[PDB]
């Protein structure tokens, strides 16, 4: 029993961390085989932040302006290019700790973990999501560009995010490890400001789903409803649109449950009319929608406590 | 910006985790030097759980009947023992990943991070605080066993629970490293249940200037209250009394915000007294009281949006 927030064992990324100078500067970066990929704007200057153009920036720099730290040990760089927003530095020496891996660009409303970083160093890790306005509530100050987000599947570690920028109210822009941003931002200082954000609904119901694995039925009721009906709702809250593909995506924790997404949606439906009247569900007082089906299922029993 | 529930990362602890096997029971350990450390109920049967004389248990047992395996590697087990409620299982193999490492037996209150595992696997991680009841709201199945919760300083990890138990409530008990439980809890099937919780008061004015740091003021008044007069209100919402110890823990905080102690606690209590009325603090509906004063420290800035 329980139900946390619950990151994926971090070890196979911090084997992975480095850090990354060019002048003044120094970030994170992920060391791969024999190649470091960290964010373009640890060549910038601060004089020149409002629209660098990348290309001429670097053309001016060589293999020796980048020094590569893994732990206490200089790599040296003997190539590096840019690719969007990251740059890859080929260095002399392919990380013995290279864990199987994949490059992600995952869809909003995913979730992932998050190393912090700092000077090539691990902070902390914790679960974010991809909010469905492309940002992430990310938890980063100053140094801690380059950390990177990961999902791991048996023990292939999925890379699906590193950071690059934080924005006006606190939330987080960055890209995927090809180098192409989430959402509309850059790698620029502008007004660029997140999105009015939208509740990611098909996470609030497995999260509802959840509640019932682990014991809780208080908040169901005896209605059904529409989808079409549901999603008028839904639009009044500021919820997601629930498509048919959610509603088969949730067709697992529906049969382990016995509880039929539609009828399901009812009790969403009701708990957004009329509140949760001070109670909880799995300890929040607030509707969650930070975990995916997929997480509910990696994380609750496979027995409901009926 | 942002402030998460942030665990330590966990490869150091990954390294260290195996499969111990006595009979049909399998959970896991936490192989360091030499030595593999266990639940002592490993060795028990499911017809003898009321009340299992472990010493007359363990006696019927040779090394031989503990199957101890790292990866797909066997260590063979030359030697056991039994302290408190775990075994020491000696195996003929030193752990080759063993990081610096302590044994910490933690006060109530105090937060560390879990690596939940299974079968010798990690699973994943999740922070958690030992609850003034001596409890733990942790995330654990059968199988679960035998993974350990840590906090990390410098390359040290200070190991402070291994999993035992689940209680009614379907919170966690569990021990030190050394075997002895937390709480009034034991390694036996009987009635014993949570004793009465109460919130973690030092810790919730540690997240209020968590918020603080982070740019949210909306909280505070203009008022001040005796430690004495706070603790009349305490009591009365089933808070931790504030003691001057906590008061000097959370000196560092106070200065770095300008909010005396104090002053932090008339906001809190008429938090307490009036509700958040709707509002959030760093994404809350509910006052959080598993951030540390050091949590805190350890993730926010150490200068504060004005
Ligand atoms: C990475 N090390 C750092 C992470 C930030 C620092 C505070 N919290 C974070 O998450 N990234 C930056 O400081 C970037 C780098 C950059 C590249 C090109 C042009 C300008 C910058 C400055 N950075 C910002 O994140 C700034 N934000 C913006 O300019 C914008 F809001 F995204 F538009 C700022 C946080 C104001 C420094
Ligand atoms: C460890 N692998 C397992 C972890 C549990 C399983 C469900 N969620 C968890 O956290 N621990 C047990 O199953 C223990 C082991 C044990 C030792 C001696 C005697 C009896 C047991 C059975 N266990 C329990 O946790 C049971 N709880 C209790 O007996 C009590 F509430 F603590 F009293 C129970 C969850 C009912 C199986």
């Amino acid at each position: 029993s329980g139900f946390r927030k619950m990151a994926f064992p971090s070890g196979k990324v911090e084997g992975c961390m480095v850090q990354v100078t060019c002048g003044t500067t120094t970030l994170n970066g992920l060391w791969l085989d024999d190649v470091v990929y960290c964010p373009r704007h640890v060549i910038c200057t601060s004089e020149d932040m409002l629209n660098p153009n990348y290309e001429d920036l670097l053309i001016r720099k060589s293999n020796h302006n980048f020094l590569v730290q893994a732990g206490n040990v200089q790599l040296r760089v003997i190539g590096h290019s840019m690719q969007n927003c990251v740059l890859k530095l080929k260095v002399d020496t392919a990380n013995p700790k290279t864990p199987k891996y994949k490059f992600v660009r995952i869809q909003p409303g995913q979730t992932f973990s998050v190393l912090a970083c700092y000077n090539g160093s691990p902070s902390g890790v914790y679960q974010c999501a991809m909010r469905p306005n492309f940002t992430i509530k990310g938890s980063f100050l100053n140094g801690s560009c380059g950390s990177v987000g990961f999902n791991i599947d048996y023990d292939c570690v999925s890379f699906c995010y590193m950071h690059h920028m934080e924005l006006p109210t606190g939330v987080h822009a960055g890209t995927d490890l090809e180098g192409n941003f989430y959402g509309p931002f850059g790698d620029r200082q502008t007004a660029q400001a997140a999105g009015t954000d939208t509740t990611i609904t098909v996470n609030v119901l497995a999260w509802l789903y959840a509640a019932v694995i682990n014991g809780d039925r208080w908040f169901l009721n005896r209605f059904t409803t529409t989808l079409n009906d549901f999603n008028l709702v839904a639009m009044k809250y500021n919820y997601e649109p629930l498509t048919q593909d959610h509603v088969d995506i949730l067709g697992p924790l529906s049969a382990q449950t016995g509880i039929a997404v539609l009828d399901m949606c009812a009790s969403l439906k009701e708990l957004l009319q009329n509140g949760m009247n001070g109670r909880t569900i799995l300890g929040s007082a607030l509707l969650e929608d930070e975990f995916t089906p997929f997480d509910v299922v990696r994380q609750c029993s496979g027995v409901t406590f009926q």
